[PDB]
């Protein structure tokens, strides 16, 4: 796995980087409100979104994700501050069931799915997780986002180069840590992903922009976000049976 390598170095990406506050702030308002809902949190990293989602009042969380040292970052933390997540060691693509939630977090799953067939795995993979009624709030990258119209180191995300890979491209990045921490992740289209959605059932699908702010544009020079806006990286996804 890829983030055995990056280890604690991602929590430090996150404490510094721009585009950070922005995605966190977007991702919590597709969610809403928790209470009471059990929850599972993909690609979960150290458990930052999963671990908040119980601070803020949800019943039951478990985390996913395939590298080894970032669950063992996960497990830690849990240690270190007393709280009830489980963590799990799995490639989403091909995890064994969970069960059925009332929520499927991905922040940053799906971008690593290799292929377009991986991709709809996944997708299939979180609709059996899901409750009749339940939802998927995702985060991955745009579509539309394209390397020549502007890098993302400025707001954490220093996208080194972009190669066609099959029907979609491939991206190797650095988060701007020091040292830098060196990833490779996918930007299959908009067609692909909706697929993917239509067909591990999910009948109803919304993208969703992200959170950008008056305070936001305020505390930085103006033109700062420009990139941000006519190029970005990011977007939220949120899907319902
Ligand atoms: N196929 C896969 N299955 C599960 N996790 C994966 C995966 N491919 C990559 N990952 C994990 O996806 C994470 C992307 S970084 C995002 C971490 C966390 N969700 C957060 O936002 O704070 C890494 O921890 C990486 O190990
Ligand atoms: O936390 C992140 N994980 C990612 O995989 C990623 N990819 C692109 N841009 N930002 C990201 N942020």
């Amino acid at each position: 796995a890829r983030y055995d390598s990056i280890g604690g170095l991602f929590e430090d990406f996150t404490q510094s980087a721009a585009q950070r506050a922005i995605e966190v702030r977007t991702i919590f308002h597709m969610i809403g409100d928790v209470s009471g809902k059990s929850v599972l949190d993909l690609a979960c990293g150290f458990g930052f979104f999963g671990r908040e989602i119980y601070r803020r009042g949800a019943a039951k969380v478990v985390g996913v994700d395939i590298s080894e040292k970032m669950i063992e970052l996960a497990r830690e933390e849990s240690r270190k501050y007393g709280d009830p997540l489980e963590f799990h060691v799995r490639d989403v693509a091909n995890m064994e069931p969970l069960g059925q939630f009332d929520l499927v977090n991905a922040a940053w799953l799906f971008n690593y799915a290799d292929s377009v067939e991986n991709l709809r795995k996944m997708f299939k993979v979180v609709r059996a997780s899901l409750k009749p009624d339940g939802k998927l709030v995702a985060y991955t990258v745009d579509p539309d986002f394209s390397l020549a119209k502007g890098n993302f180191a400025k707001y954490g995300v220093n996208v080194l180069n972009e190669r066609a890979w099959g029907p979609g491209y491939r991206h190797d990045a650095e988060f701007v840590t020091d040292p830098p921490s060196q990833f490779s992740f996918y930007r299959w289209s908009r067609a692909d992903y909706e697929s993917a959605i239509a067909d591990a059932g999910f009948s109803h699908f919304e993208w969703q922009k992200p959170l950008l702010e008056a305070d936001d544009i305020a505390t930085h020079p103006p033109g700062f976000w420009d990139v941000f806006q006519n190029n970005c990286l990011q977007t939220g996804l949120v899907c319902k049976p």
